[PDB]
């Protein structure tokens, strides 16, 4: 068995520093603090790490609205600290990934600033247009399109500076590149090479679905309005009131993208040593999520575009065939020479236990690590946070700001999914010295954290370890795979390579007890041994599987270890 | 050498053709197909290898929906013939080895039936035969008599129709001519069981029951003595007349129907046990979400339902513009959803959607007949997929769809029409494609039947009916009965379809579904071993059946399929 390039089978792990570790008592998480607890990720068996963004940025969207490209947000600490956080988490055998959005700057940018006082090589480096005339009252102004923000309200601010609307699919803080002028892509590239040349193991890229818009050259110097969705439940300011025809999923888009990994090609062509990576993000319908792999002209992309199935497409209200049929669209639809990945979690969404139940927690980390390909993590999943409770007093997310009132905001906030790490059972859950957290610790952080979970047999983060550590296993890195439902309840999934031990998850997603037939898992002889089990389990790690008739509680996960095929 | 297996019940991997009646055979110059065109081409599934015909209704209707509103579940209609002919017709599809099953509704009655008739009279017996309900108390404006519920017909308007001479409402989830019967009703299902056992005891080898998500809706013991307004879409384009207003949340997919289904499995068991010979089935008609559509299976606390649900799968979720992963994960929907021990089916088409070619594209047509097939279980065939036929052309002015006449005008009927899909059989090239002697036919002949018929297909060296003939042979193969599946995309345009099986030859279905060419390495496709032959191919294909695949480079034209026989693993 071939040993795979480090990024076809990594445990990859994403950090929101602000949330990870506190090392100056500001109750705001910083690079001293992750540099501290780098040591973790050797203990989990991850082998990459990804951070939400720590380049300058005024807050509006807690670093997603970015103000220097070039350097770190005082906050988080220096570009020393950084330099510092990269040898070290080097020296440890980790690989480091920068994440940053090229749709968009903060409108305290040098770019926008320069931008919008027309300034020469800076007049089209965002998007600007004129305003329309209004037929029910002349004085107010119109907007060139009826484009909605992803924050809601208008994709179109008026800048009393340069008498022009500018373009934000995000925030109002948030300015849209023009991705049709050179100089912008210029730009990107002159960003990315930076932070290799700093020692950087790639970059995962944001929002890249919004990249490009309709060119008013083709709607007769019009910005078009998108398409109504007819929707009675939507008013003009609200997302949903439109289809994004004209706003998202451009093709162009993807011709970006293209570029991006031939720069990448060439670097590592140039610097050599390890392979050098990019991985996109995109929620989009599962063919234009595909175009970020390549095209079938034999154009390359991303090394990955992000798999955000078990967010959009599973929940708690998933039965095992949703889990089999979901877990299939990946695999059916991946371009022949893809790595697979799976992701479970994000700052931008409820927490896994959240989406699912809590007793499904080490099922849900095993189809993770089991699965083909490369595993990530969010934060907290390894010990099974839950969301914590946010009031709308405590709430600082511009979605819920925007979107949401005291009654609302809830529907909106991607808060609860941001509340600090639960290191053990001492004051903000050991995340700070202070009790002045940027977001309120989880009620729940006495019952779930990591140190309690290292120092009890059976726990969340002993079944992740074990998890990582098969995943060195040939069967995990080159074994074939199967998968489908016994029933609406349980479902398998077997790894399996010649001579090699096979491997088999099975999983009771459902709130029912339920009985199975293991005759009919492929692969499997009996006896066989328990790996892994859920916490609830009664079956112990080291039990004989013996009889093929297999009753399993509501949640319950076994990996089994049986006899090569 | 190869392994002894043992022959399938007929029904697990029967070819089925769907029969339209009225558009296949017109044996009396009226442009109306009836039960002697049918007997006089009863060889014509011989030649073609179907195992099983279904017939959409032939029972005495007056015609509003075309045989679906039903005035006598007992007899015969007169445009198509007479009991005699009937049973002439089972005979006859008996004595060559054919299976004949009835297709009938369950959820209606048309209002020229003795049951509606006797049921609007209130007569002891039929009084609560169908579902009647008072109108909703106006006390605002007591002299506006308003409607039970917001309900919408599926063919537009309210769907409660106002007897003055009852003085009450009858619910009509299709045409105002085609009356629910109220399936809470004892006395309404000991009448299904009469229907099937008249059918079954004449000799029928089963039944296909139609439109079975709207059997049963709300309960007003359920919603405070009242029937529930079915929530609002929220969508500007409809308002409370037309279809889309409203989601059928109290009207379609209630759980209580499945037991109406599993209770008819039970009778047909019960006959089956108490008639003995071959196994008489039912097949179940439902448009629904895949979890609602495999309770009719069955469920998981044990109860029986349908031999099969119809897959329809090919009409709703795949066209021209699905690539082949598109291809392989419908597919593989019907393979992850159906429960342990059910049969897989494939549809792709019927007289209520446009014609395969029409949905697909021309260049398709074998490929798509290709994948009925060789994918393991029940291949359904609708009268013309065998020789390609495409929608033909009909206008306004001959538009007789009660659904494009309801719901439509001159500008939009062809939203709405199924008439595209039931022109006339195109047999020949002669008068109206030899469907008829008559030049007047009750729906327009298509404009391409010199280009697209049967005759043309069987003298010409290669063609769909010839592809068709060799495909529904192939599957008395062991290998496509008892064989294992493996189905992958190469590419976004062509993907496999493999049959094995321990000792026998291995077949291959690759598919280019795509509007350009792909070149893919065969080295990819299991059970694979090179040199392979070509069984069949696309009548537009570089290759002959007989053509010798030796290299693991294949370039595949658009819409190009082949079938190769390959090695036994
Ligand atoms: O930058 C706009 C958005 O980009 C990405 O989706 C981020 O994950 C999200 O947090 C942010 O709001
Ligand atoms: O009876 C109502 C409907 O039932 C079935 O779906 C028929 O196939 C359709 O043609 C008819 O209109
Ligand atoms: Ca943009
Ligand atoms: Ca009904
Ligand atoms: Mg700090
Ligand atoms: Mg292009
Ligand atoms: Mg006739
Ligand atoms: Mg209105
Ligand atoms: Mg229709």
């Amino acid at each position: 068995v071939i040993q795979l390039d480090w990024w076809k089978n990594c445990v990859l792990y994403q950090i929101y520093p602000r949330s990870f570790k506190d090392s100056d008592g500001d109750g705001i998480g910083d690079l001293k603090g992750i540099i501290s607890e780098l040591k973790h990720f050797v203990d989990a068996g991850v082998d990459a790490i990804w951070m939400s963004p720590i380049f300058e940025s005024p807050m509006v969207d807690f670093g997603y609205d970015i103000s220097n490209f070039y350097d770190i947000h005082y906050e988080y600490g220096t570009m020393e600290d950084f330099e510092e956080l990269l040898d070290k988490a080097h020296e440890l055998g980790l690989k480091v990934l920068l994440d940053f959005v090229p749709n968009h700057a903060s409108n305290e940018s040098e770019y926008f600033i320069k931008s919008e006082a027309r300034e020469p090589g800076y007049e089209n480096f965002f998007i600007w247009a004129d305003p329309l005339p209004n037929p029910e009252n002349p004085g107010v102004r119109l907007p060139p399109s009826n484009w909605v923000s992803q924050f809601g309200g208008s994709a179109w601010e008026w800048s009393e500076k340069r008498q022009q609307y500018y373009l934000h699919q995000f925030a109002i803080q948030q300015v849209d590149f023009d991705f049709r002028n050179p100089a912008v892509k210029q730009e990107m590239f002159n960003i990315m090479k930076f932070w290799l040349d700093k020692g950087a193991d790639g970059f995962r890229l944001d929002a890249l679905p919004y990249l490009i818009e309709a060119d008013p050259a083709d709607h007769e110097g019009r910005y078009p309005d998108d398409p109504l969705s007819g929707l009675t439940q939507f008013e003009s300011h609200q997302l949903g009131y439109t289809i994004p025809l004209y706003t998202k999923d451009l093709i162009e888009l993807y011709d970006v993208v293209y570029e991006w990994r031939e720069f990448l090609d060439e670097y590592n062509k140039n610097h050599g040593g390890d392979t050098r990576v990019v991985f996109s993000e995109g929620y989009a319908n599962v063919s234009m999520t595909m175009l970020y792999y390549g095209n079938e002209d034999g154009a390359i992309g991303a090394h990955f575009p992000f798999n955000f199935d078990f967010i959009t497409d599973l929940s708690s209200k998933s039965n095992a065939r949703d889990f089999v049929y979901i877990i299939l669209r990946w695999l059916t639809y991946m371009p022949y020479g893809g790595i697979p990945n799976w992701v479970f979690g994000n700052h931008d969404n409820n927490r896994m236990p959240t989406r699912f139940r809590h007793d499904m927690v080490d099922g849900l980390n095993i189809i993770n690590m089991l699965l083909p390909g490369v595993a990530v993590t969010y934060q907290g999943e390894e010990i099974g946070m839950r969301d914590g409770y946010v009031s709308w007093e405590d709430t600082v997310d511009i979605e819920a700001c925007n979107r949401g009132d005291p009654d609302t905001y809830h529907l909106y906030s991607r808060d609860p999914a941001r509340t600090p790490y639960h290191w053990d059972n001492s004051t903000s859950a050991g995340f700070s010295t202070s009790t002045n957290t940027w977001l309120p610790v989880a009620e729940d952080y006495q019952e779930i954290n990591l140190a309690k979970q290292k120092e009890t047999a059976r726990s969340h983060f002993k079944n992740y370890q074990a998890l990582t550590k098969l995943r060195k296993q040939a069967t995990l890195s080159h074994g074939e795979y199967d998968i489908r439902a016994l029933s609406d309840r349980t479902f398998y999934l077997v790894r399996s390579l010649p001579t090699h031990d096979t491997y088999v998850l099975l999983f009771n997603v459902s709130e029912r007890r339920d009985t199975v037939d293991l005759g009919r898992v492929p692969h499997l002889t009996l006896p066989a041994t328990v790996y892994v089990s859920s916490i609830h389990s009664a079956r112990l790690a080291g039990h004989e599987i013996t009889s093929s008739q297999l009753s399993l509680e509501a949640g319950e996960a076994l990996v089994l270890k049986a006899q090569p095929i």
